[PDB]
């Protein structure tokens, strides 16, 4: 099986491509980092919401949601957005899915395969707000070392943050308990 | 609350100190990969010795189970289990846990604080030899590489990994998946 190689090889998998960065980005640092918002996102739309979520899908969703890269590599949605390569793109992402997961047992082939073509709508509408949280985070923190490139980058994730937030409201709580000092100049915690 | 800086604060934790590695790792990258490896492993347990574990709590354990390394660094195992400092750190360790997450929802501070504080022992033991397993891969990778400083590395953790075989049969198992042939020289799911 290619599986655990697929999951070390995701770290030779760059963000941000044709952006100067002071900190270069992999999918890998990346989806920890989605998982973690995810979760956080899930607990308080439990709670506003009056739901549970299954957040075993959920957790193993944002896991391998950025899995199919190790083939595609990694579009930067300026390019992969235009309407000549949005369809075609998720049709190769399609792709991907459909061959990425063979030498396995049906334990892990079927949980696998169940995974990458998950139906569950809120499950892929929670992970889908996580990315856009995570790359605001990451545009945050980009400006706060001094990378003036990422201004502009940071006002259009801000301004659709911004939009998500009055119509999705466990987004602005998330926005109000931890996007508004962001990143933190004082790291108070490590002393 | 820090919550959300800490989960992009780990990226500045290396991991290794003292060695050299061709490829820098830290904290973030470490747990995406003990994260996937302990749904793998569970998967297999739960087959093999017949029973279903709690995926949810497994994943957000493997999810922050070195979140404390934020405020105590990395410190490497042939430090931190000599035996003057073996017992120091481990309360140390606790007394980060009891302070971490001030500033929260009691949803969230209740979540959080189940989840580092977790006393399943079974959990536990999974992301224990994930947490191992992972640290062979790196030395794998590294060794492809050329890095002759890790093959001592490789050695030892590879000893301590069969003999782990000989008593966890899931992890036979998973040796006899994915570690036999690691990395993988010709990466074909790319093409
Ligand atoms: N303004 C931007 N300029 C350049 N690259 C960007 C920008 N915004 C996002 N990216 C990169 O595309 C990746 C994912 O972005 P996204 O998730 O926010 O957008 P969608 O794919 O969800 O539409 C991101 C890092 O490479
Ligand atoms: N032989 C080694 N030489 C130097 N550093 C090591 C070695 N083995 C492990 N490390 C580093 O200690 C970190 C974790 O190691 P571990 O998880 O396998 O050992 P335990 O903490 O579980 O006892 C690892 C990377 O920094
Ligand atoms: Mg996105
Ligand atoms: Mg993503
Ligand atoms: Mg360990
Ligand atoms: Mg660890």
């Amino acid at each position: 099986s290619s599986l655990l190689d697929i999951i070390y090889q995701l770290r030779q998998v760059p963000r941000w491509d044709g952006s100067f960065q002071f900190e270069k980005e992999d999918v890998s640092q990346h989806s920890f980092s989605v998982i973690a918002i995810s979760h956080i996102l899930c607990e308080l739309k439990e709670t506003l919401e009056g739901k549970k979520i299954n957040k075993e899908k959920l957790l193993l969703y944002a896991l391998y949601h950025d899995v199919t890269e190790v083939v595609s590599t990694h579009i930067i949605s300026p390019v992969k957005k235009n309407s000549i390569l949005k369809d075609p793109f998720n049709a190769f992402r399609e792709q991907i899915k459909n061959s990425l997961f063979d030498n396995l047992p049906i334990t892990l082939s079927d949980t696998l395969s169940t995974i990458l073509n998950n139906n569950d709508l809120e499950i892929q509408e929670i992970v889908e707000h996580a990315d856009h949280v995570d790359a605001y985070c990451k545009s945050c923190i980009e400006v706060h070392r001094g990378n003036k490139d990422f201004i502009s980058i940071q006002r259009s994730l801000g301004d659709k943050l911004d939009n998500l937030t009055k119509e999705y409201p466990y987004l602005k709580e998330f926005q109000n308990l931890f996007l508004k000092d962001f990143p933190l100049e004082n790291k108070n915690y490590r002393y």
